[PDB]
């Protein structure tokens, strides 16, 4: 296991997300589904000129998996995945610059639900999760697990957990008071409200 420091700007973003009073937490799901869709779009585009890119799985989709025993909500996609370098580099984002914009905007009258407009929507996971684990597999690399409970650091390790073929799995270890996001009725409602026009199937698994 390797441990890394978040850039200071990202640590500050995370703390703002964790400590700011903001009731409309449910937007985290849309943000992560949006990220999944973007990743699926990337592998799809690469496949148009090189069909072999899909040897690691031709189905392009998103699964939502709640588990009340583990208190986790997992978002899985079969998108392009991320290399180890992408993981370290803010999960393939330009987060340093996105954070600066988001903070300026929060000053010009924006609110936290607008985070995705600044390219740092992944971090909205910390509205509801105490810990986030990201398992990822890109065609050009091995399978990796990133994890962070905030506090300024994240880890990266190889994952000999179940091989995934290709894609990304975001495992949200929910805060104790956020278990509503494990209820089928609630997840269904949020998907219909904010993720109605996504171009890939979204399957909500049953417990």
């Amino acid at each position: 296991v390797e441990t890394f420091a978040f850039q200071a700007e990202i640590a500050q973003l995370m703390s703002l997300i964790i400590n700011t009073f903001y009731s409309n937490k449910e937007i985290f799901l849309r943000e992560l589904i949006s990220n999944s869709s973007d990743a699926l779009d990337k592998i799809r585009y690469e496949s148009l000129t090189d069909p072999s890119k899909l040897d690691s799985g031709k189905e392009l989709h998103i699964n939502l998996i709640p588990n009340k025993q583990d208190r986790t909500l997992t978002i899985v996609d079969t998108g392009i995945g991320m290399t180890k370098a992408d993981l370290i580099n803010n999960l393939g984002t330009i987060a340093k610059s996105g954070t600066k914009a988001f903070m300026e905007a929060l000053q010009a009258g924006a609110d936290i639900s607008m985070i995705g407009q600044f390219g740092v929507g992944f971090y909205s996971a910390y509205l509801v999760a105490e810990k986030v684990t990201v398992i990822t597999k890109h065609n050009d690399d091995e399978q990796y697990a990133w994890e962070s409970s905030a506090g300024g650091s994240f880890t990266v390790r190889t994952d000999t957990g179940e091989p995934m073929g290709r894609g990304t799995k975001v495992i949200l270890h929910l805060k104790e008071d956020q278990t509503e996001y494990l209820e089928e009725r609630r997840i269904k409602e949020i998907v219909k409200k904010h993720s109605q026009f996504i171009g890939y199937p979204i399957t909500l698994f049953v417990e």
